[PDB]
């Protein structure tokens, strides 16, 4: 638990100071159904940022809870997905194993 609580609130912290005040951060601990599925979400783009368009509630992001509709991918297990090209970020989401962490951003306001 306290390994765990602080290597999530180091996740938080290393993008709340790349995004700054304007953005909540949320970490997301996601369970793919199998090796040869998906994370149950569709994408949209613009140039340099992806985010969910889509979340099934039967799907695997989904059975987290926590991310919704409209939030921006920022890093997947590690492995940056801001600022990467389409191409990139879709082959990083395929190659994931079972089990993801998420770290994903939404626009707020105090």
């Amino acid at each position: 638990s306290a390994e765990d609580v602080q290597q999530e609130a180091a996740l938080l912290t290393k993008w709340q100071r790349i995004m700054g005040i304007n953005y909540e951060i949320v970490v997301a601990h996601v369970s793919k159904f199998s090796e040869n599925s998906g994370l149950g979400i569709s994408l949209e783009a613009t140039v340099g940022h992806h985010f969910i368009r889509s979340v099934l509630p039967e799907g695997p992001v989904g059975h987290s809870g926590k991310l919704f509709s409209g939030d921006e991918l920022l890093e997947v297990n590690g492995i940056n997905l801001l600022g990467e090209n389409h191409q990139d970020v879709v082959n990083i989401l395929k190659e994931l194993p079972i089990d993801v962490t998420m770290v994903c951003c939404r626009r707020t306001v105090p």
